[PDB]
Formats: structure tokens, C-alpha cells, sequence
């Protein structure tokens, strides 16, 4: 059925909760041995998946996306190595040791959430790193392909489900029919936890719209903004410009705006930019403000909150940086912002002021990536404003669980009535 | 209007975000004194608004709690003190360094979260509590009365504007008026962020239930249950249900159950339970297997699910250790979980199997009241299984902003074509 999916996944996970020390991280060693030794399946499938899918024509997206080379794998092996050997203390931490009397301590320790339903597009070169994941953050996982990729998902997840009954010996892992009517899946409660969405823009938001009363990881819009002051080197701004854009156009964190400072419009900056973006080939647009500035210029921008993803870039020009800031905040989706200079007071006001999930500084805003911020393999690019800010580690996987050791104590008893006293001396976490 | 109240509290909220050295505790300090210097016009109009809703006779609960005293006024100015000075390193403190390569330093540091939405029946010692939590974790705050409290609640807030307006200089904390049709208020978005509900079952009931696409911390139940192992001295599990018990039967995390091992059964320690909750005069259910145990014995519990608040509990009776845990799972609301005894082995067996908000050994299920755990004053009881679970401190209003200061790097320049490596190197986290 579909239910008894989610409920023998929160038995795996409470099977899988109690055996930390060396057992998870063979596990996914396994894994990744298997991955690179039984290769010849999963090629074969994703041969004749590709090969049927082609007549279909769906997209050029997906049908350039679900392929499949042994480069990849060497990719997948190298990253689940890599999570392997950087997964070990992840369950089973503490992160605090309170001591409130005599012998009765307090310690707040770390845990699984709970059924994670992992959503995505057919990209079969997920479903491994994501089950590295849920395997090395301890909790129980479902998943939920496409139509198209459906060989391949299935023989990835015999796959993984051999990897895992060697050790842990319950399988919870699973993986749902054609679609399988996603708003019943998703109205579903009191069995998933987080709808992890991977695919795209399109999935984001069909999710964020129809899930209800269930938590979200992930955003739905990238509207990034580069804000050039005053005081920085022209071809500076001109480099971090053209590798903010011309890199992945289509990307999540590529800058969809360029805000320039006023002033500095005076020193044919503007001319070299937009001397750049024509070079590499780029449909610019003009801002209210840049409309009204010049002769005749780039056509008007229809609006200022869209998103374009292929390569178009609006440009608008404000007075003074206060009215910068409002601006990102009023229009832009708090995603990825930053800024260019040789100012260190513009530099502090803007890193203290503005609200984005992250914010940078000379640099570009293509890191945002996760593996470049040393957070391991990120699982999403969270702009919630709960649990989870910016690129997610597997840290936005594990909750805490306040747990507490005492000899023989009482509630009343530490009135006036029994003589019981507090010392909240933080003891040395470990 | 009504949502400009909470445009111009997002303006004081980034207001207030860059006071933090010894700024904002002063200003709590100045609340405090305001709260004990200006004590008699709380006072009278509590009296009146007691006076006036006697009449309409409401709710003995409402009624008996609406109430306000000298010596409760000297409880929240100790308390305001008390966030006053550990409320010291809230904003701004950082919680990585991390270096990538040549001069790039990562760092992710903590931010308030918006716009909370404080919901409660008529309560009017809260929102002095309240408000100081806002003000000390920086972000600002809009409240939500009742119909009662209305003209302590009025005088309450000029008292905290008059505090606020000291240092700050903008007032970002209001107030609705008279239910202003909840539904319509929670229904909005893009505004608040946390509904976070404090009055009882009902409200946060009613919270939960209406609360569409918008993250609402706290709980709905209170299902506690108190597992008496088979190697537990016999007063000691006697003295521990009666102080779990019989001190505040209404509270949330009241034992509304208790399991005994079966083999336990056998030394007349039911008899001995049973007389001891006849003292404390106890309306007590049986459980099937415990109806199916005994002649004729108490009456039949409707449903296992069944949240009492009197002077009621039912009483289970399980085989073996892991039958228990399986019934905490099942029926359970995960809120608060104890188990008594003197065998180590069961002890790790529960404590890393059950998956509670918080579970105990030999302790009383009367200690998750945030203020015991040496965590501040706490805000809520979390029981949603993200961001926060447990009594939240006030630790459960900050997220996280990844900060990036570079020099002059770039996105591709890290690939093949320019010469940058990677270090990963975890600074001395301040």
C-alpha cells in the first residue's frame, strides 16, 4: 500500500537509531563499493530509459539531465566516501551538560526527524547521495521519481536496499508509483516529516502551493541582487559581475538583477558593463529610475520581482546605500545578495543590515553551493526562516531531545518543603 | 490598519538589529523599573477590569487567572532582571569560522527571526515576560489579547512603549483589538513569522487546526506516561507518581497514564498505588489488559488517547520493556516520558529508544517547565519536530545568516582555468 510504506520507514528509522559507532559509516561504504562494482546495471538501464524517453520528447531539461556516465559514478562513489568519512559523530552528539542539584544532570543530545520524503525530478544521479544522507543522519527515507527515469530509479533502489541489509538488517527505504496521486501522498500526516523538494522551480512551487500543515524544506525563487558601491576597483565589479552570470545562467544563486551606486554611473561604468554582458550575449532590461536616466536605452522591465533563469538581467540605479538595502529587501527573496567595495564601513553597514540567508562580501554569488562552504553534501538550499538557513548540511536533519539522569528526585520536593538547591554550572559538553 | 502594524514592526525589528552591546539590556533594565516604580496603575485597572468581568462570569479558570498582585509584579521584575543579565550574547554571536582558501573566510552567524505573533487568553503577567524576550532577542513583536485583560493589557503595552522609547527610538511592538476575526490575521503571511500561542488546549487547538502555511510553535497535548520498571525500590515509584500527580493535575506536562511491568504486579504494589491516589482522591481508569486482569476492578478507559486535566489517570499494565515503549510510540504525544529504576541496562534501552520531546530516569515529569533546566525564561514548550522541541529558551527565536568577507574572488576562478585551492581549515569559533 502507501501508508504501511511510511510506517515500516519509522520502524527502520527507530532500528537503525542504535548502532552509531563504525556501523552507518560501513554502511554507506558498502554502498559506495557497490556503486562502483555493479556498474553494468544501472548504465544498461539508464541506456534504455533514455532511449525510450527520447520518442516522448518531454524536455530538453530532463532529457539532457537524466544521463548517466561512469564519470558520474566515480563522482557519486568519491562523494559517498566522502560523506562516509565525515559522518561519524553525527548521531548521538550532545551539545549540552547542566548540572541543576545534587546528582541529577542535565544534557540536551541529537536525534533523527523522523520519515523524510525526498522529491524529485528525474535525476537519477540523486537517489544515492540522497540515501547517503538519510543513512548517515540516521532516519528512515521515502522517494518519489518521475515518469521518465523509472528502470534506473528502481535498479538504484535495489542497489541501495542490498547495501543496507547488510547491516542495520531493516530496510527503510522505499520508493512510491507513477505520481501516485502526489496531493494524496502529500496530504498525508502524522507518518512524513519533511518534504524535501530537489527538482526545480516548477516543483518548489507546485509544493510550497498544495502542501499544508507539513514542513518544507527548500525555496521557491533565486532572486539574487549585486549591489556595486562607490569605492571598488572598476574591472573588479566588471569580473565578479560576468562570473556571477555567465556561469550557470539557468543556476538557483545566479544574480536575476545589478544594482549600481549612483555616483559612479558618471565614470562609463555602466558602458563597460553593459559592453561585458553584450560580449558574452545577454538581453538586458532597464530600471524605472535607469529608464528615466537616459535617451532611449534597453527596453522597459516588465516586472521587477521576475525571474528569467535564461540570460537576462535587469539593471536599476539607486541614490544612496539605505535605499539599496530597502530595495533587496522590498523586491528580492532574501536568497543571496552581495556586495563590492574597498569601504569597510559600507561593508559593515550592509553585512549588519541586510536580511538575506546569506550574504557576501568582494566574493561571487555562485558559492552558495554547499560543498564550497565545507558543509559536506548539501540536501538543499533552505530559505525558511526556521531550522534551516542557506545550503543545509545533513545538520538540518537532526533535532535535539533533552534527556536527564537523576538519583531519586522529586517535583515539589524543590519547594520549601524539601532542601534542594540550583547551581546551573555548565559541566564540559563533550 | 492592521497590516501596517506589522510593516512598521519588520522597520523596528532591522531598527533594534544593531543596538546589541549593553544597549538592549539596559533597556530591559528600564523596563523592570518601570514595572516596579509604576506599580498602582496596573494595579487599579486590573481591579477594574476584575470588577467589570465578574459580571459576565466567564470561566472560574479565566477568572481566578486574570488576577494581579504586588508580590506578582515583584516575580516579573526579578524575572526581567534575570533575562536582563544572561541575555547578554544573543545577537551577533557566531557559531563557525571556517577558511576555504587564500583570504575567504566563511562564518555563520545569528539573526532574530521577524515578526512574532504572540497568542494568548487573558494572561496579562505575561506580556511584560514576553515582551522582554522580544527585546533581548531583537526582533520585533505584535500581541494578541482577549477579550479580557483588555484594559491591563492597554496599560501594559503604553508601559513597555513608554520602556522601549527610551533607547531604540522605535516602538515595534503593538496590539489588535477584539479578536479581529483570527482567522483573517492568521490567514495573512509575507508579514509574521511565528504564531506562537500560550493561553490552553483550546486556543492552541483552535491555532493548529486554523494555521495554514505559516510555522506555529508549542503543542496541542500533554499525554505524559510514567513506565515503572520491574527493579524499582517500591516508595520510590510511589512517592514519584505522586508527585507527578498530585501538584498540578491541570498542567501540560502531567503524568495522564502510568504502565507498571506486569511482573511487578505481583507484590502488591497496585494495591498500594491505588490506595495512595485514593488519598490523594483520583478517579482512576484500567486499561485492557489490566480490565482483563482483575475481578471487577475500575471502570473501562473510554480511549487511551484521552486527556483528562482533573483528578483523573489510567492505568496500563505491559509485559516486557519494548511492549512498553511500543505503547509510548503509539498512543503517546511524545511530550514527556519517565521511567524508575535501578537497572542501568533498561535505563539505555529506554533513554535511546523512546522518541519523546524529553525523557527522564528516577526524575519527576513535573521538571520540563524551562525555568528548572537553568534555560532562561522559557517561551513555549515546543513539541513540532523542527527548529525546536523541548521547553524553548529563548534560543528558539534565532536562525542563522551565513556571512562571507573575501578580497577579490571569484565562481569559476576555483576551477581548472584559475589557480585556487580549498582548505577547510575550522577556525577558533568566537
Amino acid at each position: 500500500p502507501v501508508e504501511v510504506m511510511a510506517e515500516n520507514a519509522r520502524t527502520g528509522s527507530r532500528q537503525m537509531q542504535a548502532l552509531t559507532p563504525a556501523q552507518r559509516a560501513s554502511a554507506v561504504n558498502t554502498l559506495a563499493d557497490l556503486l562502483v562494482s555493479r556498474e553494468k546495471f544501472i548504465l544498461d538501464a539508464n541506456a534504455k530509459d533514455l532511449a525510450e524517453a527520447q520518442k516522448s520528447g518531454l524536455a530538453k531539461p530532463l532529457l539532457s539531465r537524466l544521463s548517466l556516465n561512469p564519470a558520474k559514478l566515480k563522482n557519486l562513489s568519491v562523494g559517498l566516501k566522502q560523506i562516509a568519512e565525515d559522518s561519524h559523530k553525527n548521531v548521538g552528539r550532545v551539545l549540552r551538560r547542566t548540572r541543576l542539584a545534587d546528582q541529577l544532570e542535565l544534557k540536551q543530545v541529537t536525534v533523527p526527524i523522523g520519515v523524510l520524503l525526498v522529491i524529485f525530478e528525474s535525476r537519477p544521479d540523486s537517489l544515492p547521495q540522497v540515501a547517503a544522507l538519510a543513512m548517515a543522519s540516521a532516519n528512515g527515507l521515502l522517494l518519489k521519481g518521475g515518469k521518465e527515469a523509472a528502470h534506473s530509479n528502481k535498479a538504484l533502489m535495489e542497489l541501495v536496499k542490498e547495501a543496507l541489509a547488510t547491516v542495520g538488517a531493516e530496510h527503510a527505504v522505499s520508493l512510491v508509483s507513477t505520481r501516485e496521486e502526489i496531493s494524496d501522498l502529500l496530504s498525508m500526516e502524522n507518518h512524513i516529516d519533511l518534504i524535501i523538494p530537489r527538482g526545480s522551480s516548477d516543483l518548489v512551487r507546485s509544493i510550497q502551493q498544495q502542501s499544508l500543515h507539513i514542513p518544507v524544506l527548500g525555496h521557491a525563487e533565486g532572486v539574487c541582487h549585486v549591489y556595486i558601491d562607490r569605492d571598488a576597483d572598476l574591472e573588479k565589479a566588471l569580473r565578479i559581475a560576468r562570473d556571477a552570470k555567465c556561469d550557470y545562467p539557468a543556476a538557483c544563486n545566479a544574480m536575476e538583477t545589478l544594482l549600481i551606486h549612483e555616483d559612479l554611473m558618471s565614470g562609463a561604468i555602466f558602458g563597460d558593463v553593459c559592453n561585458m554582458l553584450k560580449r558574452e550575449g545577454v538581453k538586458i532590461y532597464a530600471g524605472p529610475r535607469l529608464n528615466q536616466q537616459l535617451t532611449f536605452g534597453p527596453p522597459a522591465a516588465k516586472s521587477l520581482k521576475h525571474e528569467y533563469g535564461a540570460l537576462e538581467c535587469c539593471i536599476e540605479v539607486v541614490p544612496s546605500l539605505d535605499e539599496a538595502i530597502n530595495h533587496i529587501h522590498t523586491y528580492g527573496s532574501s536568497h543571496t545578495d552581495v556586495i563590492v567595495t574597498e569601504n569597510d564601513a559600507a561593508a559593515r553597514q550592509f553585512l549588519g543590515s541586510v536580511d538575506s540567508a546569506c550574504v557576501f562580501h568582494n566574493a561571487s554569488s555562485r558559492f552558495a553551493d554547499g560543498f564550497r562552504f565545507g558543509l559536506g553534501a548539501e540536501v538543499g538550499i533552505s530559505t525558511a526562516r526556521i531550522h534551516a538557513r542557506g545550503p543545509v548540511g545533513v545538520e538540518g536533519l537532526l533535532t535535539t531531545k533533552w534527556i536527564l539522569e537523576g538519583q531519586d528526585h522529586a517535583a515539589a520536593d524543590f519547594a520549601e518543603g524539601g532542601g534542594r538547591t540550583w547551581l546551573h554550572e555548565t559541566l564540559p559538553l563533550d
